[PDB]
């Protein structure tokens, strides 16, 4: 009864979260996950500012209203060599990573570790935050509010 959450640096408060090392988050779970980090799904404008501060990934994830990949450098295997906030247009499937936005983060790049899931609720799951440098923080709790996600 364990969930690993891989988290990135924040860029203008925006970060990427991947659950259990694979595309595995529904739209509803993504909102609940961001809420657990006292965050929200980013708007497109928030994501564009994050991009301008250095944010890029090679993974699809939810924002408010779309699934996107922020890209700074063109790479053939990431968003088909596009740059900018690449919007996923056509897909059969519903599960991705998520982006989240924390307004209380620093204004530019913050590559410090994340060491709390401050708004998790009581529950039986061992939830582990994993930072890119390997630092880990674990707590027992839950964050999913929709049964179809459990
Ligand atoms: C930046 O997001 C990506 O393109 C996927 C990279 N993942 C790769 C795995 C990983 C593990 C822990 C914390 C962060 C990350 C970042």
């Amino acid at each position: 009864n364990q969930i690993d959450l891989n988290v990135t640096c924040r860029y203008a408060g925006v970060f990427h979260v991947e659950k259990n090392g694979r595309y595995s988050i529904s739209r509803t779970e993504a909102a609940d996950l961001c809420q657990a980090f006292n965050s929200t799904l980013p708007t497109m404008d928030q994501m564009k500012l994050a991009l301008s501060k250095g944010f890029e990934t090679c993974r699809y994830g939810f924002i408010e209203g779309n699934v996107v990949i922020p890209r700074i450098h063109p790479n053939a295997i990431c968003a088909a060599n596009h740059t900018g906030v690449y919007i996923l247009v056509t897909s059969n499937t519903s599960h991705y990573d998520t982006y989240c936005f924390n307004a209380s983060a620093p204004p530019e790049e913050d590559c410090t570790s994340v060491t709390d899931l401050p708004n998790s609720f009581d529950g039986p799951v061992t939830i582990t935050i994993v930072n890119r440098d390997g630092t880990r923080y674990s707590k027992k709790g839950e964050y999913r509010t929709h049964q179809e996600d459990i």
